[PDB]
C-alpha cells in the first residue's frame, strides 16, 4: 500500500541508524526501499524484507570516485562528490521506481541522511516530500550552529559550508528524524527544535550466545571497538595493546582485519599478548554483546549511535576521536552526560590504562555507572506506550500517511 524510500549516507554510525528506521517503519505498515551506493554494501540477505537498490557507483564508476582510500578520513570525499553530481542520477532513479510501481502502491516519501543535502530540489522537482534523519545528536547541532572547537570549526571553510547546506535543505524539508530522546537532551530540544521549521520527531533508534562471556563475572570484561571505517598506524595498535595489558582487566577487543594499516589483522601483536585476560574477534553482533552482564565498560569511536546504543544498555564508556572527529562530541559525553572518559592525548598507555581502570574499578568511576543505568531507564520509559518516544513514532507514522 505505502512504500517508503530511505538514502543512507554509507559509513558506520549512519547506515545502522537509517537501518533500524526502516525496521520500525517496516513494522508499522510501510514496504522499504533502499538506496545505497555499492560502496560499503551492506547485507542484504540480513534485511530479507526490503528491497535494496544500488545507485550512484554503478558497474563504470570511472574517475576518482574509482579511486579513493575505502578506510580512514579521506573516504568520506565520496559524500561531497555525490552532493555535487548526483541529482540527475538519483532522479532517473526515483523516477523508474515510480514507473515499476504496481497498482496498488504508491510512494509515501523520501527519506535520506541530513548530509544529502542535494536530494531535497531533487525531491522537490517530482512532487515527492523528503523527510531527513538526523544521525548524530541535538547538541552537535546546537554548537555548531552557534568555545575552542567551535573557533577551530569557524576556521574550516568546507565544514562551514557543508554545514550550511545541511541546514537550509534540512529547514525546507518537509520533516526531521532526530537519532535521541528527549530525556536525554532536554536542554537542547527547546532551541534546536525552534531553529527548525520542519517538523522535528525524537525517536532513538537503538532501541545469539556467547559462550566466553558466560563464563566471565558480571561487569568484569572491557568491550572494545572502533566499528567498520576506522584505522591507526601499527604504532597507535601496539599503544592500544599495552594499554589493555597495563589496565589488567578482562578484555574482549573487536578488530576488523585492515583496522591496523599495513597488515591484514593483527600481525603486530607481540607473543603471548592475550595470555589469560584477553580475547580478540573480528566481527560480533554490538547491541547483542551490550546488553551482556559480563560487560562492564565500552571503549568506542566518539560516534553518537555506538554512544546512543551503549547508554541505552546502561553500559559506561571511553572514548576515542578518529579522523577529523572534533573533541566537542566526546566531551559532551564525558563532562556533561557524564557516562564516560574521553582519551584526550591519543594513544597512550598511561591514560588509556587509568581511564579503564577509572569507568570499572574505581571506587569514584562509580558515578559513570551510576548516570549511565539512569539513562538506560528513562529509555526504556520513553518507549513505554505512553511514553514520549512513543508518541513521537506514533505522530510521524500518521504524519506520512497525511503527506
Ligand atoms: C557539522 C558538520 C558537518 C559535517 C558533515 C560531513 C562532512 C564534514 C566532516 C566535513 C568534511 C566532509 C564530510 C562529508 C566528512 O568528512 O564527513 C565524515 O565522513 C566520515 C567518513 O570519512 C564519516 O565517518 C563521518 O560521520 C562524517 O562526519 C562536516 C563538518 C563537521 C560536521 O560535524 C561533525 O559531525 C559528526 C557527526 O555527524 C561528529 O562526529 C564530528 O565530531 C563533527 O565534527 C560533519
Ligand atoms: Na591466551
Amino acid at each position: 500500500r505505502r512504500r517508503i524510500i530511505l538514502f543512507p549516507v554509507p559509513f558506520q554510525g549512519h547506515i545502522n541508524p537509517m537501518l533500524q528506521l526502516a525496521n520500525v517503519l517496516y513494522s508499522k505498515g510501510f514496504s522499504i526501499t533502499i538506496f545505497h551506493t555499492n560502496f560499503n554494501k551492506p547485507k542484504t540477505s540480513n534485511y530479507p524484507h526490503f528491497t535494496f537498490r544500488f545507485i550512484l557507483d554503478n558497474d563504470p564508476q570511472d574517475e576518482r570516485i574509482s579511486n579513493l582510500p575505502t578506510h580512514g578520513p579521506l573516504a568520506g570525499m565520496r559524500i561531497p562528490i555525490i552532493n555535487e553530481h548526483g541529482a540527475d542520477e538519483l532522479r532517473r532513479e526515483l523516477e523508474l521506481l515510480m514507473l515499476a510501481s504496481e497498482e496498488d502502491e504508491e510512494v509515501s516519501c523520501l527519506i535520506t541522511d541530513a548530509l544529502w543535502y542535494f536530494a531535497q530540489s531533487v525531491a522537490d522537482s517530482l512532487n515527492l516530500r523528503r523527510l531527513v534523519l538526523m544521525t548524530s545528536s541535538l547538541f552537535n547541532f546546537h554548537a555548531h550552529v552557534s568555545k575552542d572547537i567551535q573557533f577551530g570549526f569557524s576556521n574550516w571553510k568546507q565544514g562551514k559550508e557543508i554545514f550550511e547546506n545541511i541546514t537550509k535543505q534540512t529547514k525546507a524539508s518537509s520533516g526531521v528524524i532526530w537519532n535521541s530522546f528527549k530525556e536525554l537532551e532536554e536542554s537542547e530540544l527547546e532551541t534546536v527544535i525552534r531553529e527548525i521549521p520542519a517538523p522535528s520527531f525524537l525517536i532513538p533508534l537503538p532501541k545469539t550466545v556467547f559462550p566466553w562471556l558466560d563464563q566471565q563475572p558480571s561487569r568484569s570484561v572491557l568491550y572494545v571497538s572502533f566499528g567498520s571505517a576506522t584505522e591507526v598506524d601499527e604504532k597507535d595498535f601496539l599503544e592500544i595493546a599495552r594499554g589493555l595489558v597495563d589496565s589488567k582487566q578482562s578484555f574482549l577487543w573487536v578488530v576488523r582485519p585492515g583496522f591496523v594499516k599495513g597488515s591484514t589483522w593483527v600481525e603486530p601483536l607481540p607473543d603471548g599478548f592475550l595470555g589469560e585476560r584477553g580475547r580478540i574477534v573480528k566481527w560480533v553482533p554490538q547491541q547483542e554483546v551490550l546488553a551482556h552482564g559480563a560487560i562492564g565498560a565500552f571503549w568506542t569511536h566518539s560516534g553518537w549511535n555506538s554512544t546512543l546504543e551503549s547508554v541505552c544498555e546502561g553500559v559506561p564508556m571511553i572514548f576515542s576521536d578518529f579522523g577529523l572527529d572534533q573533541p566537542l562530541n566526546a566531551r559532551y559525553m564525558s563532562d556533561v552526560l557524564k557516562v564516560g572518559v574521553y582519551l584526550e592525548n591519543g594513544w597512550e598507555r598511561g591514560e588509556i590504562a587509568n581511564a579503564i581502570r577509572r569507568v570499572m574499578v574505581d571506587e569514584e568511576g562509580e558515578y559513570i555507572r551510576q548516570n549511565a543505568r539512569v539513562l538506560k531507564q528513562k529509555a526504556d520509559v520513553s518507549l513505554m506506550k505512553g511514553g514520549s518516544s512513543y508518541e513521537s513514532l506514533e505522530s510521524l507514522v500518521s504524519y506520512i500517511s497525511s503527506l
